[PDB]
């Protein structure tokens, strides 16, 4: 045989809450602030 092997790893930090991918982590973490809410009013 000696097919090969697999495995890779490249650095890439996506939103796995909606699915976005970004070049940086600080661009990814100033988008979670969408995705985080506040809780306090009932009607909301
Ligand atoms: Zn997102």
């Amino acid at each position: 045989g000696s097919s090969g092997s697999s495995g890779t790893d490249s650095k890439s930090y996506n939103c796995n809450e909606c699915g976005k991918a970004f070049t940086r982590i600080f661009h990814l973490t100033r988008h979670q602030k969408i995705h985080t809410r506040k809780s306090g009013p009932s009607s909301g």
